[PDB]
């Protein structure tokens, strides 16, 4: 595809988010770099309005979804890469994150190229949360486990669909369950690749910057496509 040639080296990344959870408004800014030949990514996020009203690990699926274009697809599987084929014009992404016995997050994002940089613009709305629960009560640990993302084609809208289950570790030893459901639609009127059923194997690591006093998060990720 024509969009594939834009990912042969190291490319800079820029992210911006605006949110509202149970009446509390906030804003986040991010910056980093990606190398698709090795399926490697490095990013740093900062809260520009003060302190974050929700735990940092609950926002990982929203941030990681916007950079799925940096996945390493093996030679025998290159005909199944929707993400790179839609570039430079891009796509619109809509999703729902449901927490068991608690509330939900509804999101919308624009992913495209501006110059020689890959850009992400996101909006989030959170409703029906419990004040004494695991989310608003800040009872989750600062970590994230390995998982698989399942993909399928959506012919009627010339795009794709994605789904997986999440397991968040709690302070007492137990876990908090969640589900992520997503849908992608192209912006331009050019050709795209429609895939057969497959998955993406992922591993992540969360850390802190020792010289930083503002509320933040550092993320490192490795992603590979498999049949």
């Amino acid at each position: 595809s024509k969009g594939e040639e834009l990912f042969t080296g190291v490319v800079p990344i820029l992210v911006e988010l605006d949110g509202d959870v149970n009446g509390h408004k906030f804003s986040v800014s991010g910056e980093g770099e990606g190398d698709a030949t090795y399926g490697k990514l490095t990013l740093k996020f900062i809260c520009t309005t003060g302190k974050l009203p929700v735990p940092w690990p609950t926002l990982v699926t929203t941030f990681a979804s916007g950079v799925q274009c940096f996945s390493r697809y093996p030679d025998h599987m290159k005909q199944h890469d929707f993400f790179k084929s839609a570039m430079p014009e891009g796509y619109v992404q809509e999703a729902t994150i449901s927490f068991k016995d608690d509330g939900n997050y509804k999101t919308r994002a624009e992913v495209k190229f501006e110059g020689d940089t890959l850009v992400n613009r996101i909006e989030l709305k959170g409703i029906d949360f419990k004040e004494d629960g695991n989310i608003l009560g800040h009872k989750l640990e600062y970590n994230y486990n390995s998982h698989n993302v399942y993909i399928t084609a959506d012919k009627q809208k010339n795009g794709i669909k994605a789904n997986f289950k999440i397991r968040h570790n709690i302070e007492d030893g137990s876990v908090q369950l969640a589900d992520h459901y997503q849908q992608n639609t192209p912006i331009g009127d050019g050709p795209v690749l429609l895939p057969d059923n497959h998955y993406l194997s992922t591993q992540s690591a969360l850390s802190k910057d020792p010289n930083e006093k503002r509320d933040h998060m550092v993320l490192l990720e490795f992603v590979t496509a498999a049949g």
